[PDB]
């Protein structure tokens, strides 16, 4: 059939255009660099007592703000206790979602190849309220921790309410028993316009 | 005519070499990394009262040295009031400049794929000095909205007169009503040696 | 022989997802988002007296906890006085240190192509103490000007002792009169498990 250099280069220059598009190419309504999370969140650990050894002077401790960000180097995720956990999100418009983005840090940047403190199942709630009102199940799905780091999640038939506040729930963790890790988790949708 | 599979992989190294090189290749004297921002620079509107909802405790606000700054997630921006404003940056070293980059974020990653806060026609001066004698028109250009969000502007035919403090000013924007968004501004030339 | 185009997508994302794992591929284990810089380091030098012109009050200083971070930009290393000079990192985890990694900014985003402040000849010191009995050398290698900006080098027959403290040392820079800079280190190995 046969490939030409030139067509060679077009899908690189095409690949790394959409790569450098937030890899996924997607609106991140969850992103905080637009708007962000509240605090109806789970509790918060801290995966490590390297700190007793301890507090470095310049040391702080991952706010569930850290799911918001794009910074997943093996640091950067949000831990919370045991195999389930919470966090909502105020979105930084109010949309109709359609998906949901999650990922965890990469097997090859893992000790041992172990993303076992990576969520497992999970789901998503809409709450039509800027308050508590029960939220409304948009979803429920599978963190597959073979699979690729970054997974998109999308939606079987949503209905086009839209909302500005979702819950990211998570049920399972892949079997870490102290605790599960969230690198960052991504809200996308088509904006009340 | 005809690519072979290792020819395919040395496209590939080499294309993410370039794209790793600050994605164009060239220096950046504007990078503040190395040297930065004075502040003969617009005022500064927040992009949302979102705020009004409203200051979260860890919030602030883009300085304008943001422009200087290589991150350019959705938040990231600088934004002036209106269509028109400017910057003026001091450069990390005495160059002669040969070019400049302009950038926004992708189409993609935006409401609607709208970036009508985008830049369009700007200029940039050159200052002689560390100080305020009126600017010397190095420049003038449009930053299409098509093309891609890395947009980089060679001087048509420049002296070699070297500067260490330029200006960014921007003369016309996409569209939009309230602001326009200023995301990264680099300088590129050859240094007095 | 030749390639189809989508064995060119399927070569493309392969190589797109290894440049997304950090790069290398490889565990970091002195990478600080995990564990950290003590400071039995050298002491530290600023890479300019643009400062006289001069400090800017968001300004500061990279500190050798720079050398564990992942941002490399042009500014973004730790500078000590002269061709030699050190640092001591306390690992994440106590591993068997298999390879060492340094990287410094592209020839090509540097003022006429010259890196000469980067590291040349250096070695590695194993530290069997979380304290200071004199370090078991590891290895001992040459940092490449030419070549690419990052470089991974493997102990040649190591033993499987393991270490959570080690010492980057180096010996010889590419000729800068006042100073060298690192831009980043990192520990590769096999964990005690």
């Amino acid at each position: 059939i046969g490939v030409t250099e030139e067509q060679v280069h077009h899908i690189v220059k095409q690949a790394l255009q959409r790569y450098s598009e937030d890899r996924i190419g997607l609106a991140d309504y969850a992103l905080e660099s637009g708007g962000a999370s509240v605090i109806s969140t789970r509790c918060s650990e801290t995966y490590e007592t390297k700190t007793a050894f301890g507090i470095p002077l310049w040391y702080h401790s991952q706010s569930p703000r850290v799911i918001l960000q794009p910074d997943v180097h093996p640091g950067n995720c949000w831990a919370f206790q045991g195999p389930q956990g919470f966090a909502v999100v105020r979105l930084s418009a109010r949309i109709r979602p359609t998906a949901v983005t999650l990922e965890h840090v990469p097997k090859a940047l893992s000790p041992n190849s172990t993303i076992s403190s990576a969520p497992k199942d999970f789901a998503i709630f809409g709450f039509d309220e800027d308050l508590q009102q029960e939220g409304t199940l948009l979803g429920k799905f599978t963190y597959d921790q073979d699979g690729e780091p970054i997974q998109t999640f999308h939606f079987q038939a949503p209905t086009m309410a839209t909302y500005q506040v979702v819950e990211l729930r998570i049920l399972t963790n892949w079997g870490h028993p102290e605790y599960t890790c969230i690198y960052r988790f991504r809200v996308h949708g088509e904006p009340a316009h």
